[PDB]
């Protein structure tokens, strides 16, 4: 049975993808590069799918209890997440498929949040040792994922709905995390999930300068702000965040690095802030770069897959 | 003594008769539909106010009870909402006596929050679970009618003030409320006031449309996309708000449901997701009308009035 | 060893020496009122900055608890917060050294939450008590300080960043707060501290306006309602705020205050709500002017310096 987290493998490296993509018209070298992680993403994500499908024909049990948990039930959302950025990926060459995708991404994390995120509110199953930041992928992230989705199939008006949605969403459960963090030790079992407290500025900017035609204006900038006081707490807890050694939970920050990359681009290209645009896609590069190879190394060793 | 909480139903009519008044240079007949709805409204106010005022004459005791109760409180809110509204109604008619009962409603509830809702911050009788979706009654709910019926009057930005009162109180209150609801399973005696939930997102940009003469912007676009999550949250969980079985308090939908149909003929005027607006503004009146042959149903048979 | 807490007398002071500097070229007499608060806030500023060093090298285990203490480390950002407020002054007669002073107290500021806010995080040591309205100062205060600093010295882009870090940290904080006050009393030794809770959004719009070139626009007009709003609260609990008599503390208030007359003049300088500018302007004067002779009273009598 696939874990269903390893999802956020071909997330990761997708968002990249499209980071390198928005980059082709000022370094046409960009392209290749693009592309490259492109069709590896597309590649892992493809294998995942088919090791998920065969997780729900041959492990059903097993899909049912972490589909009920109220914490495990969030890496579900990393499905159809990544149906989305894929799709994303192959509109430049099927707009008809991606399309296709991107659709069933967006009805499919809409249905899954409606479905499991409300259920919530019946009390009595989430407990407050829950609140974790895995809860920002179905209620937070996938929203982003689709605002940004339908805005590049052309619907930038339902596409700004999404994103209302997730940016709300957002600072609705934001307060409640981080009392919580403060509070209770979360455990190190669950400790490279800190990694996604990175992501909800970042990926919210992202998306919103896909809907906004790239115009980086005032929210965008306030919304970088707090991104980069989130890195900077997170760089702090790092030695804290790997205590107890490093693995391959560390791709939870991959959400919000290739976000920084990709907003990072638009930064650039409308000439506000453009050093820190090149740091930030330098050090989101960087870090993707030893993610992948930490995980070559895991492969390399049989450590990869339970 | 009347319950108080039956002023949610000549607010419900109310501000439905102001969604089918802005629509009335699009299709004339909506003046009628209007009118209508607006008499009713106001004369089921005129009854519940003098009922109100028998209340604070003979049973002072249980006025004095609900109004210090950390939970119950709320619900008195209801009094100067409405009295805005039918205020906001008669301007059709009347701008003077229109002025008055906006201006006695607007001071009526700031003093009310003033009074009650700071007091709570003294600590001690506020419990976790006197965490209620009805505390958005007075910390918002009353200060976007504030925006909107001063809008009217023409004071826009004195109502932006009170549009800020209220959207940054609901920001600062939901995240606390739904937490609780994931911990704390509501009791089903308070279970339909769930309804509540589906009102911060669609009474906010009501509001807003109302102060910046109706512009359909990004800010409200985004409003939208969160109103039509909670929407759908509702509901997926409408089955277990009415477990016991359906009764008057389903009016709590109806300030969502009638500041759906008021924006929704604002997206529709600046052809916005026409399609979104006409379902929205079909669904919001189809519902109210429900809860409006429910409630004759129950008078039907003296289950009304306590 | 000086209270740390006594920062905030400075920080009063020299704000309100920036607010009337902002009305020169209405009322030119203001500038010498501006420059006469500027050189007392700035020499109060050295003299307590010399006490600090002192307390440093012969009290440094003092510093050391204050620091490692959850609720205690915030009044330690008083001190970066000073340092460039006293450089926003000096900047009218020297900008180099004003320039320097303002970026040590950036580095500084941004240097110390990344140290300490971040550390929370990792659980056990902030409690459920230590949400205290204090953690304002080195969350949001700092770097609402930073971006009007900044935007002083010709960075507006920059400013932008650490206005977004400070809003979104407020808006992310505040709902488990304002919670916490509800449902636990305020111990009173700690009461005066809730002064603390008027600043948030008088500091945010202050800064806005100083980095949007003095643009009174909707946001800020969001702003100044949900400040307005708690001002009416704290008026409304101050009779509570000071039931075991008048002390120091009450500087506390002075953040909002001074903040309060600063957005004021811009506010009158665009012509919106200038009725509202000018009482705002007019009571936080007269509440200033309170706390500055209540406090020449305690040094009257030896009850200031511990
Ligand atoms: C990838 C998405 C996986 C979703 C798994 C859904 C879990 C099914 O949930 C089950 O539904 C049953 C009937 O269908 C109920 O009787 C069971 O109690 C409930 O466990
Ligand atoms: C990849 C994500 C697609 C969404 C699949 C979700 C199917 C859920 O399945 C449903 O579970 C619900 C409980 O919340 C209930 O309707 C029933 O239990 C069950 O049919
Ligand atoms: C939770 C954070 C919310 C931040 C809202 C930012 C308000 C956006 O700010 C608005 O942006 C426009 C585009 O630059 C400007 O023209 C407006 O004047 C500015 O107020
Ligand atoms: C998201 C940031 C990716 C953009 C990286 C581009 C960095 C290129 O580097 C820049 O090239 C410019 C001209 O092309 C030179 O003028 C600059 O000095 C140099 O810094
Ligand atoms: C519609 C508004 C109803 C408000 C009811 C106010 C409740 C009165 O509150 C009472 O005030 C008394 C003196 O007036 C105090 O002595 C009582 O302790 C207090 O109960
Ligand atoms: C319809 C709403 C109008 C506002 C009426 C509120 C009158 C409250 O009455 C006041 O109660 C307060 C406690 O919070 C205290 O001032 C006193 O108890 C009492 O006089
Ligand atoms: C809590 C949710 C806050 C959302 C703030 C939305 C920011 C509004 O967005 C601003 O709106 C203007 C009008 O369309 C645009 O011109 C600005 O560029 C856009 O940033
Ligand atoms: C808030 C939404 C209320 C508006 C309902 C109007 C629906 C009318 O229906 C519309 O009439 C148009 C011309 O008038 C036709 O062009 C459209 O195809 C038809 O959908
Ligand atoms: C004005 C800023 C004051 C900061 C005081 C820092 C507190 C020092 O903190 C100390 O660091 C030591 C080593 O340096 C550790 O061994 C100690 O455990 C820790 O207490
Ligand atoms: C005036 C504020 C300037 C910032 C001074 C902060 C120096 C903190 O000092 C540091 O404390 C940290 C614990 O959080 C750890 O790095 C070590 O304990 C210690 O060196
Ligand atoms: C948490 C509070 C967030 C409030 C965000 C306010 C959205 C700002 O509002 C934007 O401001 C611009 C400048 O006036 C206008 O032109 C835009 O149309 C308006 O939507
Ligand atoms: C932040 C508010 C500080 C501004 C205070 C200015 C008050 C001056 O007072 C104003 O003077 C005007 C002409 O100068 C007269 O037209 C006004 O009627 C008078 O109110």
């Amino acid at each position: 049975p696939l874990p269903t987290g390893y999802f956020g493998i071909p997330l990761g490296l997708a968002a990249l993808s499209l980071a390198w993509f928005h980059l082709e018209n000022l370094f046409p070298a960009a392209r290749m590069v693009s592309d490259v992680l492109g069709i590896v993403a597309s590649a892992v994500w493809i294998l995942f799918i088919l090791m998920y499908a065969y997780k729900l024909r041959y492990y059903f049990e097993e899909v049912r209890a972490e589909y009920h948990s109220p914490v495990r039930f969030s890496f579900i959302a990393l499905i159809p997440i990544t149906t989305m950025l894929v799709g994303d990926i192959l509109y430049r060459w099927n707009p008809l498929i991606a399309e296709v995708l991107i659709w069933i991404g967006t009805i499919g994390q809409l249905l899954f949040s409606t479905l499991r995120v409300s259920e919530l509110w019946q009390g009595g199953v989430f407990e407050q040792k829950s609140t974790h930041p895995s809860f920002y992928l179905p209620a937070v992230a996938a929203n982003f994922t689709s605002a940004s989705s339908l805005a590049l199939l052309g619907y930038h008006d339902l596409g700004y709905l999404f994103f209302g949605a997730g940016m709300i969403a957002w600072i609705i459960f934001e307060p409640v995390l981080l009392q919580h963090l403060r509070i209770s030790s979360l455990e190190p079992q669950f400790r490279a999930t800190m990694g996604i407290v990175l992501a909800p500025a970042f990926v919210c900017v992202s998306a919103y300068l896909s809907i906004n035609h790239g115009e980086v204006d005032t929210l965008a900038k306030i919304l970088w702000g707090y991104g980069f006081l989130q890195l900077f707490f997170l760089l702090r807890l790092f030695p804290w965040i790997v205590e107890k050694g490093l693995n391959i939970g560390l791709w939870a920050f991959s959400v919000g690095l290739a976000s920084m990359a990709n907003s990072a681009t638009a930064f650039y290209h409308g000439n506000v802030l453009q050093g820190v645009s090149i740091f930030a896609f330098v050090f989101s590069n960087v870090m993707i770069g030893l993610l992948v190879l930490m995980t070559i190394y895991k492969l390399t060793k049989g450590q990869f897959f339970l």
